[PDB]
């Protein structure tokens, strides 16, 4: 089981989806703009995508 | 009663919006972006839904 | 004279303004999106409005 | 039952403590400095007291 | 010389420019939204417009 | 009735309470470092005093 | 395994790191004021205590 | 040489441009949304402009 | 009458109060943490200084 | 190999794009507007760029 | 060379400082409050531990 | 001319001043918190230290 996707860093939201579905079939993708302050909540099928203004995946994916 | 909706992380909003309604007819939906601050006011008919960039629902939506 | 309109929670602001007009003729109504952080200026003709996403009232209209 | 102090605006920690005692015998009493964002999370049996520098209560306490 | 407008809170940005224009005809007249920190500059011949989502005059006008 | 105290600011604590309590004879005084949010609750009997480090009156304290 | 202490809400750090202690033995216990932002770091070992002005616990601890 | 351009308050981008460039050939124009925390990094080409959200210079351009 | 006191950086509270009371002998002087947001109220008799956590002037006191 | 690119400063992304892979074959160019708060994570093949409401780069680029 | 100490969470800052120079004889170890933000500057021989009100290591400490 | 002293991280405040004075008779040493976010204003003369808990430099210090 994976639980973060260091390959994915620059990488589109579109490209990026199809690698964690293919590691992850379950995963719930959520795409948040970096620096929004998440609610300490952890899930086990969520993956949180951190992109920039052209929205390519900005930080490490990680699962919670 | 209930008062979460554990299974609808991930969903559009049109989906969440639905499911809710089927289990809490009077229901008023607000949808705001993850990280948004709320004012400490509690609603038993409010049902706040944050989303993401996507509106998909992005944490557990809770009657508040 | 009223002072808060709980009944507007979850209303769009074409119907909440609708009902605070009909109850306060002169009221000067203000709408911000919800978390928006406001100078402590009191105004008795004044009624502020915080929406969400859709522009739906989110929390209890008073004035001020 | 009463869910709100307005009574108590002004006075100290010790005499607010003894209010409320008195009007909810199994509540739970939070002192936060004014200001202080906390979490959405609704506890009926809880009462959080918003002070300013001198340990008084600068608004008013309601029950959540 | 005035340096505030009381009666503008509610109208909008054209109408308040007009008005304020007639009372302060090298007015510099700076429009932004509610909530945006400033740097403690201060203009005679500035007049900040603070707005809310419609583009209504949310708050007095000042000089500085 | 007076609503504000332009001559109190650089003034002590002590000496801004006697002003306030001889103009003001039920006031509730609250002491706030200055840069503190406050929520927005509009209380008549009440004068927030905003503070510097060494507790003297930075601004103009008002009713609210 | 329990992940989260309800009944402590209101209670000293002392009693809460006890309970916990007596039901998670290997409890690396962190004490935060109420309102600090944390990093999303997700730790099963870790239960983190959000504490008022009197060292009391403010909300539900949970494991993460 | 000059190192700032009051005189620029409430003109537009396009005019604030043409003066900065006037006066100083080498510039490197940036231009953020008054409120926007910068870091404190020097540069003596760099002239930053701070717009309302009509794009107005809000504040006096200076050399940094 | 002089508005700034660029020669008073570094110094401490003590010796910057003599020099501003000398020249400006209404002077309200407020001691504030360097970083602390003030509300845009502008006092001609009001000399602020933002300190360091030493208590030595951080910045160019000004009048205001 | 270069780790910053301070000629950069004041240039449009496409042609700091340009530059940084030139210099940097393998970098995995992120665009945030300037005042976003990154999280300290450290990626010797990432160059990010600050940019203003131009998307002029607004600081200088360096790895990390 | 470790850049991490995932078994320093709950230790106090005596013990850390021991352990990481055990294994970092060159460690610069700058002792924060979680939640401060810090600036994106990369130093090798640095590693900051972020604790908590009781001065225990909160978040695994890292290089950097 | 020095205008950065990187080998000042990890030291305390009392021996980074004797290190940067030797270097820089003039100087003006401000002590801040890490975190502080400082006005936008150059000074040559002036050289901030941005320290940890134990004051101990937490950054590379440099004139401005």
């Amino acid at each position: 089981m994976k639980t973060e996707w260091p390959e994915l860093v620059g990488k589109s939201v579109e490209e990026a989806k199809k690698v964690i579905l293919q590691d992850k079939p379950e995963a719930q993708i959520i795409v948040l703009p970096v620096g929004t302050i998440v609610t300490m909540e952890y899930r086990i099928d969520r993956v949180r995508l951190f992109v920039d203004k052209l929205d390519n995946v900005a930080e490490v994916p990680r699962v919670g």
